[PDB]
This record gives structure tokens, C-alpha cells and sequence, in this order.
């Protein structure tokens, strides 16, 4: 029990997302903290300002999102293996449940991205006033344009995944009827 | 002799923990000491303060926990292989013993985490007075928020593992009766 | 349904491009930002000037181009696998569509390269006036000659791929007639 | 000819030691020299003091110990393969000899550890008076507590291996009688 | 259709070249730019002087040479696979053509090496007068002796390959007659 | 045609040498140049003095030695494969020739080691007077004791290999008679 469009398209988009994350994590986000600098003589201002403006990096968010999204399919695969071992529309039901959970995980991670980083674009200069920085200090972000490009790519792929998951759920409902 | 729920769920949670540890160790905790800095001119204060506040890193604790938790299953696998070679509810007993040992290892590591790092949250600023630091010095922690997020994820997964191991033991007892 | 020349030549050129990208990314472009320096005492000038002159690195552009170009063939492979599973000139049509999409992706990425980096050659010295750099500052690029050589290689291979894709489409049309 | 307990237990402890060494070498001991610093302006004092207090690192000692301990089993495996090829209690004798050699290697490496590093604990501060350091200088060790923890783990595993090897030899003697 | 001497000897020399390149690229040439320093206070002099004296590194030249030399055999392998699929002295001709192309690639890369780096030896001190360096400055090369040794090894292997390719072509001609 | 002792012992010693080289190259010799420092303000003195005292590193010498020693066996393997393909005491002769070549390579590399580094021990302090260093300067070597230990291990293994190769040649001669 599996839709024809979904197995072809969802897997391809997932592989595309994984490949983009691999080519982006190593190089684009590698020096995100080491090259983050602020115009100040205050010790510790660089670290606290980086922590303030980047609570969790985009790459780690995408990695966690991919792991969480792949988890329900992993559970389904283990269940199928154990069923096959025991053999030596309940499956339809658990499959639709897994698809719904994948959709929910994708949507929640998109909302978390909206909360933490309102706006897809990354700015060159940020103003930080966290203790122990005196008054407000200027800090400069590493590769904001390249990071913006990769953010657009990953968000577009995630949105395509969301729409495709809704379409797959609708197809499953139609198959039931 | 193996429960249906356990083989599906415990393995999935274990794989999730391993994946999270892999995506976290390389990047989040990589610069935990190199970017640890203190507001002082005293030579050696950075190293002693880091050693004081981080006796063993979270990542190394999680790695050791995973190795120790996987050890009893490794022993069971070797015993099964050697039994199969010789063939060319004792097994039930050694399986329940291995499950109990896994539960014990998980609980002890959770207690060790409570002892070393009371509180899941990581702070930006720590006060260190270890020799040779004069009086009390301020020191700043690298990526406290991201580390807190990953700590919450790993602790939640470990607690789920503990509850699931208790459930599996109870199921084994019911199977015995 | 596949042309004799294409399967031999396109795959070889693709593998050549991948190998060149692998040998170039690690070493040639690795220190592109860390060794980028400007003649100024202004904090943050190095980072903003690098971001201005290199919105996205050549290596990341080539990696994205390769992923996007390989995507339609990936979709075709998944569709063929699912068709084979179900079995347990529509294919011609989807193959020609995939070839056209590959050609389009290659052409668009060449145009993007023209837009971002007019001229294949990389210069030693660039003049940057982005805020907060005062007036105009001199900045120096890492390994411009080697990067120019690899740019010529990759652009030549991409152009060969474009011509070969057009030839393959023409052969498919002739086969139809 | 192989004991039932040994093949299960020795291999598991060996794998545990290898895993601990892998998780420890990369991160715990990686900055052992680069972060070793002394309170002095004397050029070359850091390097000579590090060489004095750490003639060979713990990780390299453990790696050499594992290689040497695995060597007799490697020779036995090659001999078994060559015997099987030729076929296309001499074996008992060479097996007991290999077990004795493994025990000897483990014991000698434990004695070497006692000689080089008397005491399992690693100290934060060391006093170094090697030329060209003037008088006595203070030097600070990287991650002494974590290194102490991993040292305890590895020494305990090695001692368990020693006891288990003696037990296996005794079982072989009993089998002979 | 393949000569007896060539398949044994050319492949062995190719594997030797690959192994030498692998053991040399990581360590010998890794710090070729980072440890390149000039006796000046002029910003940007180090980078421009390195670019002037090393337009493309020896390691990248050897990597490109190996890829280009292996390309004709890759095309022949793809053609053989496609011929075998279709089956489910034209081959002699394409094989001799591929051998000639391999010889040509090797010779052209040797000539390029002669052009860029006249003389196998690498010097310790170079004199650089590229803008913006004032007058002439002294610059110092990293590991010139080790690089010279590896250059001699790689050039000798390439020359052996050239002679062997000529011998293989002559053998093919004799086989034709 | 192969001796019983040789296939067991030579391969084991070769694997031991490879393992020791792997565990030594990454960590022991990794900072051999970056941590090499001299007591001087003269620019370029560090690099020229390192080049003078370490023309080729021990690790690179051992890697080259292993590649060269494994080459004759590689040629023999290719010849055996091609003979087997054609089939679809000449072999004794080429085998003894390969063994003699292995012995010669090992002996020549030992002599080269004697020439470049007379004495197994590595010293902490070296005196360098190469231009442009003024007069004689003191320079300090990284991890001399650990490097000495690994040098002793590798030289002992190479000497064992030499003796074993002579024994294998003598056995082959006795087999001939």
C-alpha cells in the first residue's frame, strides 16, 4: 500500500535536501562562530552576542528536522521487518499515521524557523546589547548572502515536502473511498 | 524470545540518540575549550576554569553511556553466535538479565548527569576561583543555548528509553506468568 | 530507449566534473575567507568585503549545479524502479523531458555564473567600499590564478555538456521521425 | 579448540576498549600539546616541558597496546588460513601460546604505564625545570579530569582482560587434564 | 585485445602515482600557503607573492593530470559496457586511439610542468616584486626539500609511463603487422 | 609456490608496520612544523631551519618505503591475474626475483634513514645557522621522545622484515636444491 507519485517524489526531495545540507554544513556554516566578531574591547562580548543572535544554527535545525522527519518511516520499517519475521488495513492505517506525523514534524520545524529567524534574509551587521557588552555594540555575520541562498533552497524544499505530504494524504483518503 | 514493541521502539530511539550525538559532537561541542575564555591576564586560568566547570563534556558522557548500554546486547549477540556454532528458558533468562543491566546503566548515567550538571540549562557566564586565578574571575561558555537544546533532546530520549525498558521487563514477567 | 553516444559521453563528462570539484573544493577554495584580508584597521571590513565580492563561492555554485542537474535522472530512476515493482512511448517522453530539464538547469547556472562573476579570470586586488569600511579599501584574493584555471576547466566541461545535451535531444527527435 | 566464555567475553571487552579509545583520542587528547602552556616568556619552554611530562601520550600507549595484543591472534589467523589452504593438538598448543603472549603483552604495558605515569590521576599544574626554562616554571595540563576518567576506564578494562586471560589459560590446562 | 606487459605495468605505475599523491597531498603541500611568509610589513604581500610563485600547486597539477589520463580509459570502459548491453578491429582501433590520447595528455602535462616550474628543485628563498610589495621582498617556501623529493618521484613515474605508452603503441603496430 | 612461514609472518609484520604508521602519522608528526620554533626575531628562520633539520619527515619516508616494498608483490599479483585470464618454474623465478627486490628496497631505505638521521634518538634542541638566521640560533623539536619511541618500533620491524626476507630466499634456494 503506497502511492505511485509519493515514493518517486518525496524520496527525491528528501535526498536533495540531504545533499544540500551536506554541501552546506561543512563549508558555509563551519566558521559561523570563529569568524563572528564584534567592534569592542570587552572580553566575552563575541561569545554572548553570537549565542544571542544564533540560539541554534540553521544547519543543526535542518539536521534535527531531517532526523525527526525520517523517524516515523524508520519505525514503520522496523515494524514491517518484525511482521515479516513473525510471518516466518492495519498496515494502511499505520502508514497514513506515519505520513501525518511527517507532515506535522515538517510544519512544526517551519514554525520554529519563523520564530527564531523571522525573515529568510541574513544581515551583515547586528546590534547586540547583552551583558557584559557595554551599551550597544556592532557585530558582523559570516557569509550572510550565501547563507540566505541556502536558507531559501532548504525552505522551498521543505514547503514542497509539506504540499506533497498533504497530496499523499488526500490520495490515501480517496483510495479509502 | 523477544517482545514485539521493544525491537521496534528501543532500536529506533537508540538510532535517534546516535544520530543526534553524531550531528552534535562535531559542531556544537567542537570548540567547547578553544573558545572558552576568561576575563583575566592570569596564565593558565582558562584551562583550570574549564576543567573545573566541565569535568567531562556532555558529548563524552553520552558516548560512554551509549557504549555501556550497547555492551550487554553485544555480549548476548556473541553468546548467541557461539551457541549457534556449538549447535553445528536459559536464553530467556540471559535476555531479561541483559535488559535489566541496560536499564541500570541508563539510570546510573542519568544520576551522574544530575550530579555533574544540576539543571539542564547551560549558563553564559560562570564565576571561577580555582588557583591560580586571582579572586573570582568571569568566564564565558560557548554556545550555551544550542547545548541546552541538545541536552534536553538527549535527556528526553534517555528517559523514554528508561520507561520503555521497564515496560519491556514487565512484559517479560507477564510472559513468564 | 537511450542513445549510444550519450550514455558513454555525458556520464564521463559528469564524472570528470565531479572529480575536478572534489580535488578543488578541499584545497583551492578552503581558505577563501580565512586568508581574505583588507588593508584597514576597521573591524568587520574583511567579512563585509568578502561577502560583497563573493556572494556565493564558485565551489558551492558548482555543487548546487551538479545536484540540480542530477535530480531529473534521479526522478527517472525512481520512476523506473516503481514501474518495475508494479510490473511484478511514455518512458521515451519522460526521458526526453528529463534531458530538456538537464539542459535548462545547465544553461541557467551558466547564466547565473555570468551574472555573479562577469569574466572567468579572478583578480588579485579588489576595491571595496561597503559599510563600515571607510572610503575605499584594498582587499586581496586567495589563489586567484589557480581558481581561474579551475573555473576555466569547469566552464568548459559545462559547455561541452550543454552541446552534448542538445545533440542528444536532436538524436531523440530524429529517432521519433 | 576454543573456550566458551573467552570468545564471548574477551572479544566484547576488546571491542569496548577500541570504542573508548576511538571516542577519546579525537577529542579528549587532541589538544594535549597545543593547549599546554607555561607561565614564562622563555621561548621553547612549552615544548620541552610537554616532552618531559608526557614522553608518550596515553592514547598512543593504548593504541600500541591494542596492536601488540591483537598481533598473536593475527598470526594464528594467518596460520589457520594457510593450513586450510594446504588441506585443499598442535593447534591447541599454538593457541595456548598465543593466549600467554597476549597476557604478557597486557601485563608489560600495564607496568610501562605504572613507570611513566605513577598514579591514575592527572594534575592541573606541573612544575618544570628542564633547560632552557629558567629556575622552575608552572605549566598547566589540558582536561586533567576527563583524561583521568578515561584512564580509569581503560586501566579497569585492561585488568579485566588480564584476569580473563589467566582464567582462559587455567581452563585450557584443565581441558588438557 | 590488450598487450600482456601493459596491463601489468601501466596499472602498477598508475597505482604507485596515486598512492604517492595521496601520501603527499595531505601533509607535504597542506601548509603551502599558510606557512608562506615574506619579510615585509606590507598587507597583502604574502598572498600576491604566493600567487605569483605558485600559480597552480604541484599537487593540483598532478591530480588534474591523473584525472585527464584516466579519462580515455573511462570512455573505453563505458563504450565496452554499452556494447555488451547492446549484444544482450573497431575495438582495437578505439583502444589504440585511447592509448595515443593518454600519451598525449602525459606529454602535455610534462611540458606544462616545465613551463611553470623550470627545474625540479624547489628553493628556500624567493624574491618577489609584485604590487603592492615595495621594491623586492624576500619570501620563504615551506618544505622545499621534501617537495623536491616528491617532485622527482612523480616526474620519474610520469616519464616511465610515457616510455611504456610508446612501447605499448609499438607493440600494437607490430600486432597489426 | 610459497613458503609456509613467510606468508604468515611477513604479512603480519607488514600489517603491524602499517597500523603503527597510521596511529603515528595523524597525531605524533602532525604538528612537526607548525610547533617547530626558534629563539629569534628573524623572519623565515623557522621555515629554513625546519627544512634543514628535517629534509623529509620520518612518516613520509616510512610511507614511501611501504609503497615501494609493496610494489613488486603488486606486479606479481597483476601478472598472476593476467596469466589466469589467458588460461581461460617461471612463476617461481619471478617470485624469488620479487622477494629479492623487496629485500633490496628495505635495505636501501634503512641506509637512507642512516644517512639522513644518524642515530635513532631525536633531540629537544638543535642549533641552526642557515641563512637568513643570524649567527647560530636555538630551535626546539616537537615531541622528540614519542618520535624516538615510534622510530625504534619502525626500525625494529623493518630489520625483522629484512632478516625474514633473507630466510625466505634461503628457503627458496633449498627448495630448488
Amino acid at each position: 500500500h503506497s502511492t505511485a507519485i509519493g515514493r518517486v517524489w518525496l524520496s527525491v526531495i528528501f535526498i536533495f535536501r540531504i545533499m544540500v545540507l551536506v554541501v552546506a554544513a561543512e563549508s558555509v556554516w563551519g566558521d559561523e562562530k570563529s569568524s563572528f566578531i564584534c567592534n569592542t574591547l570587552q572580553p566575552g562580548c563575541n561569545s554572548v552576542c553570537y549565542d544571542q543572535f544564533f540560539p541554534i544554527s540553521h544547519v543543526r535545525l535542518w539536521s534535527l528536522q531531517l532526523i525527526l522527519v525520517s523517524t516515523p518511516a524508520l519505525l514503520v520499517a522496523m515494524h514491517v521487518a518484525h511482521q515479516q519475521h513473525i510471518e516466518k488495513g492495519t498496515l494502511w492505517w499505520t502508514y497514513v499515521i506515519s505520513v501525518v506525523f511527517r507532515l506535522l514534524f515538517e510544519a512544526v520545524f517551519m514554525y520554529v524557523f519563523y520564530l527564531l529567524y523571522p525573515g529568510y534574509a541574513m544581515v551583515r551587521l547586528v546590534k547586540c546589547d547583552v551583558y557584559p557588552c557595554p551599551n550597544t555594540v556592532d557585530c558582523f555575520v559570516s557569509r550572510p548572502t550565501e547563507k540566505t541562498v541556502f536558507t531559501v533552497f532548504m525552505l522551498a524544499a521543505s514547503g514542497i515536502c509539506i504540499i506533497l505530504n498533504v497530496a499523499e494524504v488526500v490520495y490515501l483518503i480517496i483510495r479509502a473511498c
